[PDB]
């Protein structure tokens, strides 16, 4: 039998320390090709090893297709390739258009049932999975109006750090329980929580929209040290602002509610991604 393995990389859609990602050609369909950096092979082994473990098949998680080594000369090539999403990540999406009740509770709800996907542990089966990076570049939009979750190279199965502007309290004063397997569940729930607000600002209300800003903005400098940010979430304890407009709408005071239950202090206060989906079929 015949296995036809060539890719042709068409179009570079992504470039930072982590590597490249490519929309790229196989057999007549789009694929994403990341190319990982020598200085990232961690994210690529990880990554690898949980697909070994579990073939994770999820509507709201990006869709594995390949991992390959290939030798080179002097060194290895490292690529993932994955389902490719010509819409591109939330953080894009969000930048350039605006939302109503329904697209923006179908985004959140989506990442949701991902992320709870994640986070529990079916026998049979998978592992329960934390993915310890979640944020709204690690989120791809979908044609039919739904995301998926990337990005699974800081991931841990029960049976690199995380960026800095999304860390948890916990994380940030080095108070984790680095022990216990819920403690990565509530980081999560924390990320969650400033997506959920990153998108919530997008939905139109009574003619109004707030502009796209990433979570705390107003509070820190762009690249924020890991001293800014712990100074403003644990020692300050700020959390992000609601806008007074979200109170007039049902749907933005009922997001409002669930952003304010991913955000206390104590990890163990914070809603599961259960409770958040329950929550979040039940508005509107
Ligand atoms: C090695 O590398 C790559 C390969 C492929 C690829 C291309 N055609 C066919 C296949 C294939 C799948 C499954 C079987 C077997 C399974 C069990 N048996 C009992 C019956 C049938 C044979 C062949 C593959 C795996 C794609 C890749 O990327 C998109 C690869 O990596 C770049
Ligand atoms: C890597 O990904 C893709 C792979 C393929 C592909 C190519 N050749 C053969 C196969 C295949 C055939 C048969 C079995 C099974 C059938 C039942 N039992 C006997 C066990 C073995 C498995 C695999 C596949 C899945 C196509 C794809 O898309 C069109 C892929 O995605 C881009
Ligand atoms: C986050 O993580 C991963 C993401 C992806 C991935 C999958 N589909 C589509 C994309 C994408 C395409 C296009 C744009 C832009 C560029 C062109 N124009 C300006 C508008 C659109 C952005 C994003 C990506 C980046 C693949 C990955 O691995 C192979 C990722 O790593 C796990």
């Amino acid at each position: 039998r015949t296995v036809a393995r060539d890719i042709t990389l068409l179009e570079c859609v992504g470039k930072g320390r982590y590597g490249e990602v490519w929309r790229g050609s196989w057999q007549g369909e789009n694929v994403a090709v990341k190319i990982f950096s020598s200085r990232d092979e961690k994210s690529w082994f990880r990554e690898t090893e949980l697909y070994n473990t579990v073939m994770l098949r999820h509507e709201n998680i990006l869709g594995f297709i390949a991992s390959d080594m290939t030798s080179r000369h002097s060194s290895t090539q490292l690529w993932l390739i994955t389902h490719y999403h010509e819409m591109g990540s939330l953080y894009d999406y969000l930048q350039l258009t605006t939302l109503d009740t329904v697209s923006c509770l179908r985004i959140v709800l989506s990442i949701a049932s991902g992320l709870a996907h994640l986070h529990i542990e079916i026998f049979g089966g998978k592992p329960a999975i934390a993915h310890r990076d979640l944020k709204s570049k690690n989120i791809l939009v979908k044609k039919n109006g739904q995301c998926c979750i990337a990005d699974l190279g800081l991931a841990v199965m029960h049976s690199r750090v995380g960026t800095k502007r999304y860390m948890a309290p916990e994380v940030l004063d080095e108070t984790i329980q680095v022990d216990c397997f819920d403690s990565y569940k509530r980081v999560d729930i924390w990320a969650f929580g400033l997506v959920l607000w990153e998108v919530a600002r997008r939905m139109v209300s009574n003619g109004i929209v707030e502009d796209y800003k990433p979570p705390f903005y107003d509070v820190v400098p762009n690249d924020p040290s890991f001293e800014d940010m712990r100074k403003v979430v644990c020692v300050d304890q700020q959390r992000p602002n609601i806008p007074n407009r979200w109170f007039s709408d049902p749907t933005l005071t009922s997001l409002a509610k669930l952003m304010k239950e991913c955000w206390y202090q104590n990890p163990s206060a914070r809603l599961t991604a259960l409770r958040i989906k329950k929550t979040l079929t039940k508005i509107d």
